[PDB]
């Protein structure tokens, strides 16, 4: 599989109609996942499964602006499996990004940062073995 924590360059940032999309398998026991948008330091868009706080399962989605984090959204629906394969498809609308999980439209994330061509890089980290991570204009 590819090196965890893996670096994705996105060339000239994110534009609506770019999707991107992460297949891999969740570690068996996992914690955690982390997707990270950046632009420079910042985190335009962190979307991280967490597989056991205080016994639940959930994705926090947030922003890092000058190293702060701001207002979590948080989404109940968790259809990651330890030990089993999953592909994340992360669609760059107008808007937001919209999220499908094995095909299932999962959640939108409005975009809190604006420069969008600035978004140059996705982080893909945590408990997983990654098998691909590539991008498509759509
Ligand atoms: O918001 C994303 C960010 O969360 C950090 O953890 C938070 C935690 O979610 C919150 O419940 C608590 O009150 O504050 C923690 C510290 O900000 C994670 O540390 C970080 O990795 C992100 O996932
Ligand atoms: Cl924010
Ligand atoms: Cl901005
Ligand atoms: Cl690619």
């Amino acid at each position: 599989p590819l090196i965890v924590p893996y670096n994705l360059p996105l060339p000239g940032g994110v534009v609506p109609r770019m999707l991107i999309t992460i297949l891999g398998t969740v570690k068996p026991n996992a914690n955690r996942i982390a997707l990270d948008f950046q632009r420079g330091n910042d985190v335009a868009f962190h979307f991280n499964p967490r597989f056991n706080e205080n016994n639940r399962r959930v994705i926090v989605s947030n922003t890092k602006l000058d190293n702060n984090w701001g207002r979590e959204e948080r989404q109940s629906v968790f259809p990651f499996e330890s030990g089993k394969p999953f592909k994340i498809q992360v669609l760059v609308e107008p808007d937001h990004f919209k999220v499908a999980v094995n095909d299932a439209h999962l959640l939108q994330y409005n975009h809190r940062v604006k420069k969008l061509n600035e978004i140059s890089k996705l982080g893909i980290s945590g408990d997983i073995d990654l098998t691909s991570a590539s991008y498509t204009m759509i």
